[PDB]
């Protein structure tokens, strides 16, 4: 694997979004992954719908929580692999209110055929990310409220509570780090992003890493 990767520089990552006052990070993580994978598949970078998952995906629990794996599963097995555009199915749960599911007239932004899980190994995850793009991961963001910038090194790593997106790493730095996309606006952290120490399983980052498959 390369010494450093940043898929943002490859224009493969969309703008930082805002989940608002809603427990829908799982949806943002999954959808982000699908966005990046769709671009890297040879298609235009399209903003996709988190609201599709929050409202329609009943395997998960809307604004109270859910799982990225469950989202990919639901997309393939229930929604024929379709991921709608954010433009034709916009996010509306910003204040905590989830509209009902609508299945007439929406526009398919991406089409996935499956998903893969990555080993609980930062090296193997990086090895994947360097080739096939950004990875949906679960973390312990309990100590993230106070993050303002820099490489976090003593992140509270107890129990998973947040869904974020690995978009790259840097093994060349004095302290090697993961570059992580969050869904807490651009005011938080490093322009919406956060760098965490790589190799010491910070925030339990290596626990649940998955990626969609765009056949
Ligand atoms: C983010 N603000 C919403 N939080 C959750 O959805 C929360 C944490 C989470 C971790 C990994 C992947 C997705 C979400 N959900 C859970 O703790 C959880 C666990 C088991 C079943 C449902 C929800």
């Amino acid at each position: 694997a390369p010494a450093a990767v940043d898929w943002r520089a490859r224009g493969a990552v969309t703008a930082v979004k805002d989940q608002g006052q809603c427990g829908s990070c799982w949806a943002f993580s999954a959808i982000g992954n699908v966005e990046c994978q769709w671009f890297l598949a040879g298609h235009p970078l399209t903003n996709l719908s988190e609201q599709m998952l929050v409202s329609c995906d009943k395997t998960d629990s809307g604004c109270s929580g859910g799982l990225m794996n469950n989202a990919f599963e639901w997309i393939v097995q229930e929604n024929n692999g379709a991921v709608y555009t954010e433009d034709s199915y916009p996010y509306a749960s910003g204040e905590g209110i989830s509209p009902p599911c609508t299945t007439s007239g929406h526009t398919v932004g991406a089409t996935i055929t499956g998903h893969v899980e990555l080993p609980q190994d930062e090296a193997q995850i990086a090895a994947w990310l360097a080739v096939n793009g950004p990875v949906a991961v679960a973390v312990d963001a309990s100590s993230w409220m106070t993050y303002t910038g820099g490489v976090m090194t003593s992140c509270v790593s107890e129990q998973l509570d947040h869904g974020v997106l690995l978009v790259g790493y840097n093994d060349s730095a004095a302290v090697p780090y993961w570059i992580i996309k969050n869904s807490w606006t651009t005011q938080w952290g490093e322009e919406g992003y956060i760098r965490i120490a790589k190799g010491s399983n910070q925030c339990l980052v290596k626990e649940e890493a998955s990626s969609a498959v765009v056949g």
